[PDB]
């Protein structure tokens, strides 16, 4: 009678669909390793089915106006608001993430996705009408047809609706693949959908395999594909779905600066590294910051984040005092103890934690927050990204200095910076090279705004209405008049 | 000193730049066989000088305004317009295009796109303030970098103008590297540029073998590729690119379909399915259409363009008088009119054409442009497209029938509708699967309006302001203003 078992693995044309000859796997709550669900990765005939059922619904979708498809994902944004609660709870149970950080961060903002774009489908799905002299053009703005979206395992909620939101009100249908890790959600998402009054087959989510992902990904009737995931299978699965000539749009990850200069607002400055290192999960902190410190503010700096660095509750994720959780496994948890000895050993200064602690327990893989100081570029600890709660802060002494640091890196998803200074500011976000940044404050993704990477993160842009130019293609019409 | 011989196979920041080293090859005038020019393929030594000159110049080219970039694009524009003689002269040497075609339809076509994005971008380039009730964004559209574009040899000239005019505006630059059948007039489109003032390296032309593709999609500074191909080398392509992470855009060509029903201007239908299969050397008109006539308007239909056909004047294409060029090579000559008598044996009935005519000699390998009737989708010659002046009117009866006949291709680039009817002019047009289509006429490209294909004819436009979408990226700042 396990804790968060779903009534089948999959859902697929406005129900639960089972198919127990798949690969079977486990949901895991990492605080207790407790089970709390068992799955079965979808077969080929699960896989067809749901790209045939998708294929079957899209085409009545996207003959209905923008305003009508509008509608429903209003209402299943709604839905979730009042299901915030249950979802959020769920969320924590299936990745081990605080739940006083997923009741606000993860399907709320999911939600707010679905919101925004059933609200500006009217007006930003609008193509052009074309002058041309006595003949004229117009451009409509066409659904591509049946989407893939595969996720990754931080804030799997929303994820799946920042990828079905703007492919849905753009007049798709969607498969789309949790993360193996998180596969519960999603499945949530589904049924809320059709409770909301999406016709069934429009949002199919089934589990994956190894084999899943590349089934999808190579199949004729899929038109696009979005993925968020690490480089690597990024870097597979953008050539393969290139290779039949599907559209591609991913976000793949990778450390992104902070800089803080000597006038900064030193608190604000400590609250931002604080996220993108210790509570920070999600899409851009889910692996970590590199925090860069002007040398005249190093000292405020560190005894300020000391002070609060301490004052964390490490506990049950589900307990709302909880600031951070154990990790997903004792493997996990030895990866970052090595990681942290390789630090001590290459010789970087420990601000605080260091070990395990004590009293928390138990059953969870437990480290404390921890920090680094007089990092520098060469390191191990610099070099190789981790997922866990360790901040590594690198001094510096000019502007022109740090820009060259903070860009040599393959990756180029965000950056920020604090300083008080108008000039300073707007100048290193331009030098920045990345898809998004801040300035005096730190991963606040607004869906009003678009959100990618650059360089080796991927490409395309979720949110604001500039996601719709990856969900959509132009179609022109040319009226001759005479 | 032969007729065409450019200073060197390669412009290279700013100059004319040869390697003797590389794998030579000519440019043979189709007509006459005479070898017009001698050529190198790029070496890896041109490829790296050729990228890394484009990297190099292009920070500075960032770094000015829309509107600065643009001059310069007006003014190369201008160029093209006082040389349109001899640039189109040249096309006609080094296409076998007819100089009736060329001087009206190639270069000019090339200028209106240095025209249309000089003058566009100070205000298309444009990003968003994003008033978020107190913080605020605001988004950059930002050049990519070091852009590749890959020539086809279809209108070669114009080819290189829409690829470069919105990647040099958006503050990129480009190597471009036309196709082996067709490289001389790139090479004056560089020069020109220089010019007009573009800075030294920003447009760079090298010339191609099997290997030079490959060497340019994969290497480390390319941002993103365009190509304009065929769909073998497009699947490539695509896939090395994109498994680099690369931006990748692509026109990869189709036979596309043009439907004549019963209401429809005869006259008008005839000369579009001309322009769609005779004079038709078109990035859209280039592999031929599938003509699909209503049972009422064959009779009409073939009687008025059996005799429009047999007044096309065939001969020596740098004669003004001239309508139809010869074919390339003899190779070309034997293999259609293989095809010609595949199609009568199987029952497809000749209108007019089938022969090689007499005397349209010579040097050139001619075939009289030919119709036949008669013909059904499970024919050879509706089956396999081609490119020869060779036309293939199939019968329908019903429109809900021709929709599914014209969708049931894997491609998708183009279609026109000939109707007097208002409704089924939008609904047909509204039905059909592809990028562009046209109302009561063909063909028609104008720089204002999105040029693209759907499915597997490729994906991304180029023309109108959509083009940059492509050749730019959002960046994302968001302010904490409190």
């Amino acid at each position: 009678p396990l804790k968060a078992q779903p009534k089948a693995s999959h859902f697929i044309d406005g129900d639960y669909v089972e198919d127990n000859t798949g690969t079977p796997f486990e949901s895991i709550f990492p605080a207790t390793g407790e089970m709390i669900a068992k799955l079965h990765a979808a077969t080929p005939a699960i896989v067809e089915r749901a790209i045939a059922s998708a294929k079957r619904a899209q085409k009545e979708w996207a003959a209905m106006s923008p305003m009508a498809r509008g509608r429903i994902l209003k209402r299943a944004a709604d839905i979730m608001r009042e299901r915030n609660d249950a979802l959020s709870t769920l969320e924590t149970l299936d990745t081990g993430k605080p739940i006083q950080e997923t009741i606000v961060a993860d399907p709320t903002s999911g939600a707010d996705a679905f919101e925004f774009f059933g609200g500006i489908a009217p007006s930003a799905l609008n193509g052009d009408y074309i002058p041309l002299g006595g003949d004229f053009a117009y451009t409509k703005r066409v659904p591509l047809g049946v989407c893939v979206g595969i996720g990754a395992w931080n804030y799997p909620q929303q994820i799946a609706c920042w990828k079905a939101a703007p492919a849905l009100v753009a007049g798709n249908a969607m498969v789309f693949k949790p993360s193996e890790n998180t596969p519960l959600g999603a499945l949530k998402i589904a049924e809320i959908l059709i409770e909301a009054g999406l016709p069934k087959g429009l949002f199919n989510v089934i589990q994956g395999d190894r084999d899943t992902g590349p089934l999808l990904v190579n199949h004729p009737d899929v038109a696009k594909v979005s993925l968020t995931g690490s480089v690597p299978t990024g870097r597979k699965v953008a050539a393969a779905a290139a290779g039949h000539l599907k559209h591609v749009t991913m976000e793949l990850g990778g450390k992104s600066p902070m800089i803080v200069f000597d006038d900064a607002d030193i608190e604000s400055a400590v609250g931002g590294a604080m996220l993108g290192n210790f509570y920070s999960s999600g899409q851009v902190c889910s692996n970590g910051t590199r925090v860069f410190v002007q040398k005249k503010a190093k000292a405020r700096f560190l005894e300020n984040l000391k002070r609060r660095t301490e004052a964390m509750i490490l506990g049950d994720p589900l307990d709302y005092a909880t600031h951070l959780g154990p990790l997903v496994s004792k493997a996990q948890q030895e990866k970052v103890l090595s990681y942290i000895e390789k630090g001590k050993a290459e010789g970087a200064t420990l601000i605080t934690g260091g070990g395990i602690p004590n009293n928390v327990a138990g059953e969870g893989a437990y480290v404390q927050p921890t920090v680094f100081a007089d990092v520098t570029d060469d390191m191990t600890i610099a070099r190789e990204e981790i997922f866990g709660p360790v901040m590594c802060v690198l001094d510096f002494d000019d502007e022109d200095e740090v820009l060259a640091r903070a860009n040599a890196t393959e990756f180029g998803l965000a950056g920020g910076v604090f300083t008080a200074d108008l000039a300073r500011a707007h100048r290193v976000v331009d030098g920045l090279e990345a898809g998004t940044l801040w300035i005096n404050t730190y991963n606040l993704c607004p869906v009003e705004i678009p959100f990618g990477g650059s360089k080796q993160s991927g490409f395309g842009r979720e949110n604001s209405a500039a996601a719709l130019e990856h969900y959509s293609e132009l179609k022109t019409v040319y009226v001759s008049t005479g």
